[PDB]
């Protein structure tokens, strides 16, 4: 239905696991 789902599906898991970098898609300038 939405390939993007597979992406966000990980965020919900990263929020509990650990967070240290910035953004789920924006790791840096590029």
């Amino acid at each position: 239905m939405k390939t993007i789902l597979r992406f966000v599906a990980g965020y919900d898991i990263a929020s509990h696991k650990k967070k240290t970098g910035g953004y789920p898609w924006e790791r840096g300038k590029a």
